[PDB]
């Protein structure tokens, strides 16, 4: 008698009319004097007794089984299950009346051929998961695993590695401490830089607006650190609610994302300044808002399987409840795998191509543009120190092709401005003018006379300081910024984002494949190393911005 064991626990045993209107194990009256009264056969006026409950349960569970194999779609599947999956069936039908069981057309299919973990996830997600998990679960289990398992054991702890790390001072006192910092450091340095950005910046470059974002991204994430801290002081016991679980867990992950999103349109929107700047710094502008917008809101609808799902579990054994850390439902950990396998790909890997590649692009075209402006200078020093006609006529054509090629490049400032505009037909003409002349002193070079292009060189000195060297200047100095540019978000790739990733991937492949993951404390310390990115997000604004420059030296 297990399937009538079995039913008890589910359906209870109550001998007076109770909402759940039901009496008895389970049994439906209505949907109840009256129906109850002619079951029984006499008046019970509300109160059955002790031995009345047996008696009709006892009829109930051997008229559901008749229905099964009344049913044609019930019938066949009942026939390929083995007796203790055969309880379960009979359980849903005693739950969920025969007709109900019967519209689970393609997990009855999966079971009858016996493909248990597949039926599973599909029973997972049905409405009757959602308005009895606690019964579900019970059930569905029964299915995968054959066993009576499920009524003989209460959930009670997680596996020995989790459990040894949600108690261990790793999770208690190493992420508060690091929590604490990045709370102290990234909410002010963040808090200084947008508002730099909005009621200190009047330039309002495309750059200034992706920034501006990823300070955002920041602060909708740092703000949260005091729950957050508090939550692993007291032991990973989160008391807040399920839906401020949900929030925080939310906005980690935004954050995460933005971040890489908004890393890769600042590193591209810099390097395409460079290599093929434009000129409607009002356009580029609107421009770099839309697809901030774009990305807010593509973020936005991708976290969704995160705000939705049941992500706080009450762990017995533990006394705690936990709050992302351990996943409720064992069950969803398929979907799981894919979420974060198909974001590690299209949203970490994709933008990390771009944003390695734009570098690439920018530090070779302001690597160029720095050796022109040297080669200038020292040919242009050699002439000076040079006696015979050789050094001279040479020195003058690499200084030559050094202009030449300085002329289609893109002067540090005007970078916003259009290579069609009057600033930068000033700029090539500035070479114009000092091309010409280095022709007027080859012309002398090649025509024998050396001292008389030796003076020329003097010529060509003025020349230098009135209409290039305005230009070029600092050029050298905006190669180092770039330079440390590129090693501040290599270093936040290998701390903050690839170790994430990375392990969210290995993680739950491990709980899917074996059902637990040896890398748990290396996935717990990859997502706290991955909020160090608000950290280094400062160093960010200020090799690129130069507004926030003056206000990061001025404070300290
Ligand atoms: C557009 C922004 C705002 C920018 C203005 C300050 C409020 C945030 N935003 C972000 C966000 C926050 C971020 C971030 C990226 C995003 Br896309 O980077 C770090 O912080 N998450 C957001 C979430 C919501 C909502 O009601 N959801 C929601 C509610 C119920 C259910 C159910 N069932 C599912 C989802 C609304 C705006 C959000
Ligand atoms: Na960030």
């Amino acid at each position: 008698s297990n399937i009538f064991e079995m039913l008890r626990i589910d359906e209870g045993l109550r001998l007076k009319i109770y909402k759940d209107y039901t009496i008895g194990i389970g049994h439906l009256l209505t949907k109840a004097k009256s129906e109850l009264d002619k079951a029984i056969g006499r008046n019970t006026n509300g109160v059955i007794t002790k031995d009345e409950a047996e008696k009709l349960f006892n009829q109930d569970v051997d008229a559901a089984v008749r229905g099964i194999l009344r049913n044609a779609k019930l019938k066949p599947v009942y026939d390929s299950l083995d007796a203790v999956r055969r309880a379960a069936l009979i359980n849903m039908v005693f739950q969920m009346g025969e007709t109900g069981v019967a519209g689970f057309t393609n997990s009855l299919r999966m079971l009858q051929q016996k493909r248990w973990d597949e039926a599973a996830v599909n029973l997972a997600k049905s409405r009757w998961y959602n308005q009895t998990p606690n019964r579900a679960k019970r059930v569905i289990t029964t299915f995968r695993t054959g066993t009576w398992d499920a009524y003989i054991y209460e959930f009670f702890s997680v596996d020995e590695f989790s459990a040894s790390v949600l108690t261990g001072k790793l999770t208690t006192v190493f992420l508060p401490i690091v929590y604490t910092i990045v709370f102290v450091v990234a909410l002010p340095s963040n808090g200084m830089a947008l508002w730099v950005f909005l009621f200190r910046t009047k330039k309002k470059a495309p750059a200034v607006i992706y920034m501006a974002n990823l300070a955002l991204a920041d602060l909708l994430s740092v703000i949260w650190f005091p729950l957050k801290i508090a939550y692993h002081i007291h032991g990973n016991n989160w008391i807040y609610g399920e839906a401020l679980c949900n929030v925080l867990i939310g906005f980690f992950y935004a954050n995460m994302y933005c971040s890489i999103l908004f890393l890769t349109c600042l590193s591209v929107q810099r390097a395409w300044e460079i290599v093929n700047p434009m000129g409607h710094s009002r356009k580029k502008a609107n421009i770099a808002i839309g697809i901030s917008l774009a990305i807010w809101l593509l973020i936005l609808l991708v976290t969704i399987p995160l705000y939705v799902v049941k992500q706080t579990i009450f762990i017995p054994a533990l006394q705690i409840t936990t709050c992302h850390d351990v996943l409720p439902e064992q069950l969803l950990v398929g979907d799981m795998f894919n979420y974060f396998l198909s974001l590690a790909i299209g949203v970490f890997l994709f933008p990390a191509f771009l944003t390695a590649s734009a570098y690439v692009l920018m530090i070779r075209a302001l690597a160029d543009l720095e050796d022109n402006w040297e080669t200038l200078n020292d040919n242009l020093k050699v002439i000076e120190k040079a006696d015979n006609a050789a050094q001279v006529k040479d020195a003058l054509t690499k200084m030559r092709a050094a202009a030449l090629d300085a002329q289609k490049a893109t002067p540090p400032k005007l970078e916003d401005k259009s290579p069609d505009s009057p600033e930068m037909k000033d700029f090539r003409h500035g070479f114009d003018i000092l091309v010409g002349q280095i022709d007027d002193a080859l012309k002398l070079a090649n025509e024998g006379k050396v001292k008389e292009a030796q003076a020329a060189a003097e010529q060509l000195k003025t020349t230098r300081n009135a209409y290039i060297q305005k230009y070029l200047e600092n050029s050298e100095k905006k190669r180092k910024r770039a330079i440390k540019l590129a090693v501040t978000v290599a270093a936040m790739y290998l701390i903050c984002f690839t170790p994430s990733n990375l392990l969210l991937v290995v993680h739950y492949f491990l709980i899917k494949s074996q059902g637990q993951s040896h890398v748990y404390a290396l996935y717990i310390v990859a997502l706290c190393l991955s909020t160090l990115n608000s950290c280094i997000d400062p160093f960010v604004y200020y090799f690129v911005s130069h507004d926030f420059r003056d206000h990061a030296k001025n404070a300290l």
